[PDB]
């Protein structure tokens, strides 16, 4: 489960980094991190300037969203609860 | 179910295009943009300029946050979900 | 439930309207409008300029984020919901 | 459970207040609300300057989000809705 929503959001952030970096002309970090910053709904970044950034960040925020917070939902549930739960067992 | 939070959602996206190109004066692309983004929470343009678009703004968040979202949590889990879980079936 | 949470949720926005009009110098629907995106996490509008706005905005996030999801959570599944849902059945 | 989350939202908010104040360079109070503000995905601040700082942010994003969060959906639902929900008993 959490290898698979890994694989995914890993897939995920790796096409926009390719796109943001092409069409926005981004460095690949910048690219990466406006990815990340996007799907998790901080949006602490300038919007895209381009016509196609824009039509490609509306899609991918509805198809990227889910997939995110599912892997969010479960690196602190089934990952890193455990780690700490079992840890608060003395 | 899928298809109505899709319909929902679009006439929501278009309601939000007519008024900021209107009120803030905004291409229809940026319109429908800004639009996506806050209604999704990613927040990552300017806020609205006039009074009428803070107003409206704000009733906008609050009518459209729970339709949106609700869209996405049936997109990622009754369509996306099955096409990548059911082919995790070797 | 909904109408409590109606309530609480005008009693901390006015709160946030209130205090940034007064701490930040923002006109009182520009003191609204930052209270509305913050607690919605929205967050389109520059941050607090005061540190006295940087803290209470903090605590503010805190504080109102999960009321103000609670609110937006029944708004949607139990009013806006059925007469849609209802109105969907012929 | 609060208590925990509480100690585990502290830690890294602390963290995070060092990690910013440090490399880009903010003042504590700024560090400590761009920690917030990030992992609450309000995000209304600009982005980090340094390619340390967004790699950073990327990863204390995804280990963050979830267990901020958690703590949020404990401190409304666990603690403050009692306050007014008994209270809402004559
Ligand atoms: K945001
Ligand atoms: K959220
Ligand atoms: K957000
Ligand atoms: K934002
Ligand atoms: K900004």
């Amino acid at each position: 489960e959490f290898q698979v929503l890994f694989v995914l959001t890993i897939l995920t952030l790796i096409s926009g980094t390719i796109f943001y970096s092409t069409v926005e002309g981004l460095r690949p970090i910048d690219a990466l991190y406006f990815s990340v910053v996007t799907l998790t709904t901080v949006g602490d970044t300038p919007p895209p300037q381009t016509d196609f950034g824009k039509i490609f960040t509306i899609l991918y925020i509805f198809i990227g969203i889910g997939l995110v917070f599912g892997f969010i939902h479960k690196l602190a549930v089934n990952v890193q609860l455990p780690s700490i739960l079992s840890n608060l067992v003395p």
